[PDB]
């Protein structure tokens, strides 16, 4: 651990992190559908659809143990509400034994497969009846059919959802916000779901955890405080951890990494957790992620109306993946396989001793690279950071960054962007993505665009001549630092920031946490 | 001289600098043409046109001492190609030893009397025809007419186009890059050519020094590691030479030069040489170059579209056309002149150490100036340097700098502007465009505009309030610091950098060499 | 005449136009300063210099025959005043006659030699004290020295300066007096003088002109009308002769208007034998939006396009003052290619490929490079009518306010002995304007990959450069200049036309032309 520097004493010297969480505190238990629902303390909440008839009407299917409450629930009764996506209704009564029940129901439209997106739609409709309502359990009963991986997405989208970071409010708390205890879930087969609930829990932290960092602004979560964090984590989980500091970069010549963080107070910081198994290693893995802690821009600033100079603080939401991702990692235990999380952390800003436009920087690998624009900071950092990746000697390596804006004009704020120099790789990447819920799409390496990329004067040329194609610039630039592994690059520019919510997604914790699992 | 400040150990600590080039080691020979040219090995090319006939047949009219490469090249096999200027063929054959020689010719056109650019083209098909093919020697044979100066502009272009600068390469260098050995020339009147090829050769050495300053980015070529070559060169050519730092600037009171480094990690340094004829000193001239190693604009940050930042490595051109001067001059020698080469070089930089916009700061001859934009530096700097080149009591003052954008709306990117307070002066600045093939173009300094240049607090605004054509306040403003001497003003900002080849052109080596030696005869 | 078409009825179907003005009705009197001034009546100022004092005091060196402003003049009042430029006080008193007089001064600062726009400043400072003092008389003194043109030049900026054009609004003097060194030579300078003033003051009129006002139709209207009142010969051509001679360049800028392209010639002759034919060509563009390529850009001043007509307005200010001073041997068309650049259903388009009056194609890269469009088919038709010389004048790139700026135009040509007169017709005019270059390696870029020519450059930056070499490809075997006045044109700072190349016209063709 590293001592931060302070310009004033009131400045942060930590980022301050939530470990024990109060959706940690609640006990989940799932019964069968079979055995009927017993509606007793809480909320009771239906999940209801009506296929192929466009907002028709609730039909209650499951068995209840209470003669009033089933008489509530009668279709004559239920049949004046819709299944309209997203819809709810709340319900008062009194049971059996003459206490008052609360139940009601969350809308799941009239497609029987819900997407992701469908999905996440009715977990912020059930969130918004567990807001302003103190409650000491939560009951869903699944009317609808999901099958493993779609119910463990539900079950980690309520809690992050659910999750309210207040880290940082002082005289703003809110004074009303009680967390449920108990957590109530009866669904068919409910044994074969079972395993998801633990999985969920520890995939709900990692993107929480995340969450945290990314939302954690640039002068608490700065380079050596991030580096920090990562011991503490790796500390927790009992994993190797070694921090490189500016004197070993400098020896490992990692000059293009170096020149970004040039300008700033903050030293320079490359993370290297490793996760090992027990047993005998069949597949070792390199993750990497970007961890620009705050971008300026540089010299080449960020000034131009709609570039969001005060979002920068989440350009370090591909490191925040790949930590979250040792979190699940260290926590589950994946058998014969050996991991390494790399974060090549520095923050990019305006000074007298910041690089330049026009500066040509030497990166570890020896080539020479003409910088055309310091805001293109990211690729040069990952650039040495694939180089020291594949020293480690890997089957994979995959990079996850919030490399380039264009992916909003792509792929949009849902889905990421990958692109790599494999096949097999690839594949692997888009399977994860359908296991984990986190949308990805394959998007080319076009090899037509490179000669764009030759220097007069360098090796390569840091940025296009001539091409707007900035993902796919981007990628051809970083696949000249691998030189004979598989490769894959995820691209989340677009995807990490939820622009509606105002908070971060931690997206990829859980595509990435699914691929070094199904491997 | 100076030790080099850096931020990581990986920053480095001088611009690396080629000065023997492949191009010197080529044995260059001239022959007369009247006595036949010889077709032996590599290759052998003929520069010929067409006098008034649009696109007229290729015509050879030297003997060619071989009866095999004599019968390829008659009329009737050449009808079929044309002069048009640019155009380029290759032939391949044996000759009357049995051995396979190549043989072609560049078109120069229908128009007798080759402009400067005209004869770029040319020189450029011939480098196509260097280039991609592993060949000992090179043959010219001129069919066209060229005079002295256009003589020696073709050689020093050829030297100049031909060298590539891998300075900063390490894994991308071109693994099939080959210089020829041997340069042949075929030429009318060949004894009157022969004393411009070593002029050629120093004059091509002036603007390659001149570029690879330039060329060489920002984090190699600071403040430090440009005033530590020029003294490496001073003392390679025996010139006398003084660095002045900031205490001595400071004790020289240069507070606007000094305003534009604040900001920077790297402490100002003023450049001073000194070249002095051994005979009596007939003429003084101080040759000022702008220095600006990297211009970021300051708080008045490049940042409008269109500000192109990443290349502002290049405002030290003028700087780096004074010191490929200072090497022509100090390596031919003039008599009867003493030649001052002055940069107040520095970098422009956003630190909490900045001047800002609105500050107004004493130049050192007790003029203070209102800053309107940091952005305007270049005027700043040299305001000092011109007070210093006025106190060595000179004949003449030219400062040549990469000043004004406008100079692109202006003339655009083939001609200079040239300002000044001397008809005189400004004169031999034209004339010596003439003889050094660089071309120049006069434009006013309009003194209605001074007006603009008044500010409320302090004895001069840097910028003006309101006039848009800022080659000329720029000029007004500079005007302001060289109260009794004869002054001329070289704005190159839109001719320092070759858009098309990426590179720069070294501009003005040879406008001020041409000067200075014209001066001396 | 044509009949200037309205969208309603309140729209005017004319151009008001003021021929006699109150300048023509001041009486001027120029006396020599030998034998001492007179101080009877009105307003007298002495211009006042102070070589090597830089604001230095005022010191009259005249005598004046009156005791009490003599008083008034003495050294030791005098200096309390100090001669920076424009610089000016006055007083009133009474004279020995017990009359009410004004007395005061006009500081021209410490050179001696006075620039064009030295005088004007000069001129400035006397026009506001003409236009705060109820005055029946003007009396100037000279302490300076001027040659016979700056005299000339004066009396032309004190009237122009001093005419206030009220045409669009819901007492002068009557008498100018002027003391001088050897007076006898500068009198034959003050009806030429007003000549100029006016044929300044009539451009001035029609640039200021709103296109409302002032559109193609009204435009060649008051050109037929001053033709007939200087007894000129005219011929207006309407567009079905401009589709006849093929202008298809002209003819695509005019599609989008309301207003039919009209195409203005006049001719002036001399009596005696015909020794050089001079044909000027002004840009008459008398709106410009800047069509499909809208004016839309911060800074591109779209509100004040009613001013790109003011090379043709130049044109037609100059054939007042030829029609009226009567020049011989000489025989002068007066051309303009008027038509407005707007935008419709109907307008040309960025990318249409058009054909020229001589049959080159042309590619329009940008609808507001038009003006070059119209100068295409209208020096093809100077070129046909077998002149000497070709000389064009024209408001046409924003670059000449990056280049010259706003008080020097600039000249290009292809024939250095004609840019010579005109250099030289600007010295003597006193309208500055500075030879600049027709690079030739720009042509290139000017290559279209369809067209024969591309309208614009895609890479030079160098715009009145690039419209310079595109001009030129459209005069073929004649001595040719063009003048861009896009900077010149309008005084920014008093809001109002200069009428700029008025006077640089007619003493070419007075002067310089035979
Ligand atoms: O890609 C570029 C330059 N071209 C470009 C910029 C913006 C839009 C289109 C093209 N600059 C990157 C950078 O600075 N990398 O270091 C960058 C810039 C912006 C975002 C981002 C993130 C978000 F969440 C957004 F909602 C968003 F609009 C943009 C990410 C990376
Ligand atoms: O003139 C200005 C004000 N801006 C401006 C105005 C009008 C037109 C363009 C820019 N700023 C100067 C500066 O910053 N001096 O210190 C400067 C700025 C730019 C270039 C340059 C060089 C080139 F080779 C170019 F191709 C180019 F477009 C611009 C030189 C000097
Ligand atoms: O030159 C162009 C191309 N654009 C451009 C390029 C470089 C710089 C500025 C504009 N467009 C011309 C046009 O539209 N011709 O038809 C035009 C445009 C503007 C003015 C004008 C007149 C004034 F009096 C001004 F004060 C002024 F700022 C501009 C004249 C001609
Ligand atoms: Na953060
Ligand atoms: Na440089
Ligand atoms: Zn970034
Ligand atoms: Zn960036
Ligand atoms: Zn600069
Ligand atoms: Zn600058
Ligand atoms: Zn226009
Ligand atoms: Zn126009």
């Amino acid at each position: 651990a590293s001592e931060v520097p302070q310009v004033v004493s009131l400045d942060p010297t930590s980022i301050p992190i939530e470990y024990n969480t109060p959706i940690h505190d609640i006990k989940v238990q799932v019964y069968d559908i079979k055995g009927g629902c017993n509606v007793e303390e809480g909320l009771t909440i239906f999940l209801v659809n009506n296929p192929g008839k466009e907002n028709g009407p609730v039909k209650i299917s499951s068995k209840v143990n209470d003669k009033q409450v089933s008489e509530f629930l009668k279709d004559e009764n239920m049949e004046k509400f819709n299944v309209k996506l997203g819809t709810s209704k709340h319900f008062y009564m009194f049971n059996d034994n003459k206490n008052s029940v609360a139940v009601g129901y969350v809308g799941c439209g009239s497609v029987a497969d819900l997407s992701e997106a469908d999905m996440k739609r009715v977990v912020l409709s059930l969130v918004t009846m567990l807001h302003d309502n103190k409650l000491s359990k939560l009951t869903v009963v699944f009317e609808i059919n999901v099958d493993k991986n779609l119910f463990r997405f539900f079950l980690e989208t309520l809690f992050y959802e659910y999750m309210t970071d207040e880290r940082f409010k002082s005289t703003d708390k809110n004074v009303n916000m009680e967390y449920i205890k108990h957590l109530g879930v009866y669904i068919n087969n409910a044994d074969t779901y079972k395993e998801e609930v633990e999985k969920a829990r520890v995939y709900y932290f990692g993107t929480y955890y995340a969450s945290q960092l990314i939302a954690a602004p640039s002068n608490y979560c700065n380079p050596v405080s991030l580096s920090n964090a990562a011991v503490e984590l790796a500390q927790k989980l009992n994993l190797e951890y070694k921090i490189l500091g500016v004197k070993e970069l400098e020896e490992l010549k990692m000059g293009a990494y170096l020149s970004v963080g040039k300008g700033s107070m903050y030293p320079n910081k490359f993370i290297h957790l490793t996760y090992k198994s027990k047993g005998d290693v069949k597949k070792k893995i390199a993750l990497v992620g970007k961890g620009i802690t705050f971008d300026s821009g540089g010299y080449n600033l960020k000034a131009a109306p709609g570039s969001m100079i005060d979002l920068m603080k989440f350009d370090m939401s591909g490191c925040a993946a790949v930590l979250g991702c040792a979190y699940c990692v260290g926590t589950l235990k994946p058998e014969n396989v050996e991991i390494h999380f790399l974060s090549a952390v520095c923050e990019n800003m305006v000074s007298k001793n910041s690089y330049r436009p026009g500066d040509i920087i030497t990166a570890s690998n020896g080539k020479t690279i003409e910088v055309g624009n310091t805001d293109a900071e990211g690729r040069l950092t990952l650039a040495d950071a694939l180089v020291y990746a594949e020293k480690l000697g890997v089957d994979y390596i995959v990079d996850i960054a919030t490399l380039t804006g264009a992916m909003l004009y792509s792929l949009g704020t849902s889905y990421a962007g990958v692109f790599g120099n494999n096949e097999e790789l690839i594949n692997k990447i888009l399977q994860s993505s359908k296991t984990s819920n986190e949308p990805v799409w394959w998007l080319p390496i076009i090899n037509e665009y490179r000669a764009t990329l030759n220097s007069k004067y360098a090796d390569i040329n840091q940025i296009s001549s001539s091409v707007k194609a900035s993902s796919i610039v981007a990628s051809l630039f970083l696949k000249e630092f691998v030189q004979n592994t598989a490769w894959a690059h995820i691209d989340i520019a677009g995807v990490s920031w939820n622009f509606k919510a105002r908070k971060p997604k931690g997206f990829g914790v859980r595509l990435l946490t699914e691929f070094v699992l199904n491997d």
